[PDB]
C-alpha cells in the first residue's frame, strides 16, 4: 500500500459521512465516524499501537452531527495518511478493505 488518500469532505448518506478519495487510479470510498473507531481497534488488536497515528478521542456523540464530523475531517485524514506510512499495515487486509470503493 503505497496508495495516497485525502478526505475532501464530509456528505451524507440519507446520515453524515466521509468521503475519502483514493489513489493513476482513484476512487472513493464513504466512511461512517464509528467506522474509523473499529478499524483503530481492530488494527491495534492485530498490529500493536501506533503513537504518532492515533485517532482522537471518541466522542459519545450521537447521530447526526455534520459539523462536528467537518471538524474531525483533517485529523482523520492525517490518520490514514501516517498509517499508510508504516509498513506493517502496508499488508493489512483490514486496511485495504477500509479503503476500497464504497
Amino acid at each position: 500500500a503505497a496508495w495516497k488518500i485525502s478526505i475532501p469532505y464530509v456528505d451524507f448518506f440519507e446520515i453524515p459521512v466521509f468521503c475519502i478519495d483514493v489513489e493513476p487510479e482513484h476512487w472513493s470510498v464513504y466512511r461512517r465516524y464509528l467506522e474509523f473507531y473499529v478499524l483503530e481497534s481492530k488494527l491495534t488488536e492485530f498490529h500493536g499501537a501506533f503513537p504518532d497515528a492515533q485517532l482522537p478521542s471518541k466522542r459519545i456523540i450521537g447521530p447526526k452531527n455534520y459539523e462536528f464530523l467537518k471538524s474531525k475531517r483533517e485529523e482523520f485524514q492525517e490518520y490514514l495518511q501516517k498509517l499508510l506510512q508504516h509498513p506493517e499495515l502496508s499488508n493489512s487486509q483490514l486496511l485495504a478493505d477500509f479503503l476500497s470503493p464504497n
